[PDB]
């Protein structure tokens, strides 16, 4: 069975992986045996889920260096500015589709909770600038050490800028040793490429072994309004990738049937693994050698990307918000219900591309429209429930919190004729 | 109002900053809006901060690997001990004139505590001989990524001298691999020395805003006995650079008046940030581009002395144990003002690089002459005053910190002529 | 004068350094001044520790990136494959002659205590599915950073394989980029050999100060039963050398006295260090300069073996694990001593390459035949003995630790036709 397994196509092994995995936990999970498939199915899933984390520090510096430096600051400014653009505006839309799919499917109208004016509770703010000032790091090595993307992009993107400036200086001899440091930063880029595409041969055991364990572990769970809830957000971001994403690609000519094939993995790791940056490594991936994006784009805008845009994230805010309200009894009137697009944007920026980290940030977002989560009181109620299927939640919103970062990108990059269109072509 | 900002000559406009931010700090601490410059004005320093901070790692491993493969280990090592004698004998010279100009203003004569015959503890045993073994750090990417400079000087001579070595090897293979890792080192720092410069351009805010603060905040405590105190501490400081230093740099054949016009970057730097170690980037850079030092020199002088030399803190350290012994009522007797000479030279050799931590270290000096910190008594209470005014103290206790590295440094490199004579005459 | 010392060759330096300074340390132990070594010796051991500490993670990552990128990944597993079968068989050996040594001095059966039938301690659960996931690091700066040797390794082969099938690539850039990576490797990795060199030269120093200090301290204290117990440690470490390594050294046509002669140096910092994980450079280097072995092979083997193969501590935990069962008056059944032979080979595998990690996994094995660590009973009583000589022993078997990592890599190496006969030829 190992000529068996790596000579079948990957394309469709990955999602036979996904498929089987998801129908062999949910076996398990009518039929008690969840335990097991934590014990010698899930580790499979924990390997596969390292072997990407290994790579995040390395390919996003490498990268970044590399494309920070293979395009004039002027033109990294122009695409910032488009990204972001870019970013808050399917982001908002995303909380826009959230809360008319909760309200069709009347999320929580069965839950039947009291409650009362809410108890009177002075807000933490909690506090931007200081979360801006961090995006500066005091000590790039710590920032590598630590984990810290967004710093570490801001590093990168200052290091590679400053390369170039040096390799059109006169000295012969700076020229020579800044594209010395040039070469090592790209033959580790390259060489952590090259290592993402052998772990993608295991994909199909993580990839499985990631969804058995969820489906065994959740799939119970989604039984009575929760099942709502669950149906609702699914619903939801189905949306934001068929019409916004569709819609916005069409526009920008790219053919939107085209993207979500070559997407696909990125999509299906992002599903199972439940963490954007996680999944990064494959993200990058797919845009150089399936979408066509030029190193010079997708190196700033996917690291970023996988933080601070979230619409996956975003609508799972505004689906369980309008839940919490309704199972207390005090439903979201009209105004309050456009504070929460204000809020739901910001607590998506700040979650982190980790699992669970939503379902934080979504406390923010309660306490925004007056829902305070004070035990036991009936809005902590409801925000448990929530809690209970969120990994079921999660494989959703990561999946299209990544997808909107691709479909930026290659949007993004179109529009800046960084776009290599020959893999676009049928035949 | 931003379009005059870059026209303006960026010759001088640093000092603008200065100056222009003293003012409006005194003016909005004295109407109670102190509060209004921490939370509007101060970000704009503490990112200047950051931006200079995230530089101090890179800039002084790639300097120092590169600096010391461009120099004999017999002269680095001669380099080394001329250096050291430079330093202790100045800070020797630093203590002398706090306790003459604490004496003169005779400080802490108002306060008129009164406490009785001191008490004995310790509590703890202090450790010398690890603080040196601590020197060998026992993982350099360990040491990188805590920030520490010290361990860092040792590896990164250590390398350099390796690599030089191993480039005059009999084999092609060996000298091209280690001028590859030469090169890289040499990239990186060519690097660094780039963006220190593009940051110093923003320098003017970030100073601005820092003194702004300060300012802000204890301009209204420079009343009392502490107005005595402030005038003291800087009086020496000005004497420390007037006397020792022009008269060490003349005897030397340095002009005294163009090495203060070249150093002011670095001087105005270490007294807003307050931090040897955050300024040794710019101070690196002056000792490059201003002075024309070699790395061979400035790359283990500077970043040794940044922890090492502290002038400033050594006299801050007799002024103000001067103050506090005559705060209580028992004045040093000379032999008492004598031990303090040698204990601050220790308490300054020992101070970190940082905001705040020779305050810190004076309790060490206070336990030398007899003064304990027990609480409440009233050496513990003088001591609290003394920490009140502490940042305005700071701000000319750094600046006279870096200072010396510099005249040193300068020093040092005339007497080895790895000093570039050309940058000194005007042409 | 400093100017007589650093001009005397290295050959026997280091041996008159172990050699006088294990003398020095004991006069001042029966003497009482075994504080004042602590105090104006130690320090001068210490620093030599700290020096050979600051190379592991530098010459780990580099030699290996660059090894690994020598070989073809299809070989390079037969090597895992040899090497880990070397180091299964002689861990398991190493118990052996444990149990053998150990029963043959009759240790701790003199020590005459209560126990009775202990009570039952069922945690800590051993754990490792988690134990192998955690050789995959999930950030690799921070596995630097933290000193996690099995990750690095695990990196480092991965970015070696994958720089090799780079460098063969068709663009020349993608050859030029790759090709440039692996020389900053190699100019790093050549580096830190030679400063192991220099380090070498103040061994002798270190040397003399870290066997001073242990042999002042603990010195004192074998008088006892436990006089008998470094007796059959000391004495089954010898055997595990002479018998064990030498019958399969001359197995496989390796000069065993040569193997012990090159080794010296790995061997001596060792035993003073009690670190085989600090003594790696100096194992790598004397695999390179000495025993002539490929960076494709040592830069592998030694920091894999540094951790998983230790056979003194697998004969160590075997000595011990008589002792408390014959000090409290239940001397071990056949069969719990087949149990050992598993659960001591795990243990060893599983200790960690720093001092006294022996001693800890020690409690590893005793709760395996059922002899359990409760305070203040009398099993509890005969571990806190063999604690309280545990440096004694712990050099002893640190050199046995590291001595069998080498002669796995030169009989591996010469398997894999690696070994460059020119430093073996009389
Ligand atoms: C227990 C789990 C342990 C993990 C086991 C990992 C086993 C990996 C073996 C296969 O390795 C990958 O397969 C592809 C060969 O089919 C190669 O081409 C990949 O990379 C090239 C990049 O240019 C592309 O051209 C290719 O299309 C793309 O498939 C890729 O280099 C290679 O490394
Ligand atoms: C959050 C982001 C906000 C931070 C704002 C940063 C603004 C950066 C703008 C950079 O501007 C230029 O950068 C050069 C730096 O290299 C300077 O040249 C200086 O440095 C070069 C070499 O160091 C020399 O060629 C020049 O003569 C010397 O003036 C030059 O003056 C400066 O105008
Ligand atoms: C109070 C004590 C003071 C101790 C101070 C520290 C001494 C540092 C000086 C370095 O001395 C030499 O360094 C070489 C390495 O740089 C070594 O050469 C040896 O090691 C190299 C690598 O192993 C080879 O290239 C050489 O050929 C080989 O002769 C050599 O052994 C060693 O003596
Ligand atoms: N797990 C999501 C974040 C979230 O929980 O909302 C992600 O990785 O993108
Ligand atoms: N500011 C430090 C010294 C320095 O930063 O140079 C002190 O407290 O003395
Ligand atoms: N200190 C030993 C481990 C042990 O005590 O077993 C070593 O490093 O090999
Ligand atoms: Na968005
Ligand atoms: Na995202
Ligand atoms: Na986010
Ligand atoms: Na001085
Ligand atoms: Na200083
Ligand atoms: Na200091
Ligand atoms: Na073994
Ligand atoms: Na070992
Ligand atoms: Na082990």
């Amino acid at each position: 069975l190992l000529r068996r397994y790596l000579d079948y196509p990957v394309l469709w092994k990955i999602l036979w992986g996904l498929v089987l995995g998801a129908v062999f936990g949910l076996i398990a999970g009518h039929f008690g045996y969840a335990g097991a498939v934590k014990t010698y199915i899930k580790p499979f899933g924990d390997l596969f889920v390292r072997l990407l984390k290994m790579l995040v520090m390395p390919i996003v510096l490498a990268s970044l260096v590399v494309g920070a430096a293979s395009i004039s600051p002027a033109r990294l400014g122009r695409v910032g500015v488009k990204i972001v653009v870019y970013y808050l505006a399917t982001s908002a839309m995303a909380v826009f589709f959230g809360l008319i799919v909760g309200r069709l499917f009347n999320v929580g109208a069965n839950v039947n909770l009291g409650s009362g004016t809410g108890k009177a509770i002075e807000a933490q703010p909690p506090s931007l600038v200081q979360t801006l000032l961090n995006i500066v790091p005091t000590n790039p090595f710590a920032s590598l050490a630590k984990g810290e993307v967004l710093p570490v992009i801001f590093f990168a993107i200052i290091l590679g800028i400053a390369i170039t400036y040096l390799m059109n200086r006169n000295e012969e001899r700076v020229r020579k040793s800044a594209e010395t440091l040039l070469r090592v930063f790209d033959g580790l880029a390259e060489a952590m490429y090259l290592i993402v595409g052998g772990v993608m041969q295991y994909a199909p055991i993580g990839v499985f072994a990631l969804i058995a364990y969820v489906m065994a572990e959740q799939g119970v769970r989604v039984v009575g309004p929760l099942a709502k809830v669950v149906g609702a957000v699914y619903t939801g971001l189905f949306l934001q990738i068929v019409i916004t994403y569709f819609i916005l690609l069409k526009v920008f000519g790219i053919d939107p049937i085209k993207f979500i094939r070559k997407a696909k993995d990125a999509m299906i790791t992002a599903f199972v693994t439940r963490s954007s940056s996680g999944t990064l490594p494959v993200t990058m991936r797919v845009a150089e050698e399936e979408m066509g994006v030029d190193k010079g784009i997708f190196s700033f805008t996917l690291p970023l990307g996988a933080t601070i845009n979230m619409d996956g994230t975003a609508l799972y805010q505004g689906v369980t918000v309008l839940f919490v309200a309704n199972a207390i009894g005090h439903p979201l009137t009209l105004g309050q219900q456009l504070v929460v697009v204000l809020t739901a944007v910001l607590a998506s920026i700040g979650t982190a591309g980790v699992p669970g980290a939503g379902a934080i940030m979504l406390a923010m977002v309660l306490q925004s429209v007056g829902l305070d989560l004070t035990p036991g009181s009936p809005v902590a109620l409801a925000y448990a429930m929530i809690l209970g299927i969120d990994a079921i939640l999660d494989m959703g919103r990561t999946m299209v919190n990544v997808t909107g970062d691709l479909a930026g990108t290659v949007i993004v990059a179109k529009t800046e004729k960084e776009l290599d269109e020959s893999k676009w072509i049928s035949h």
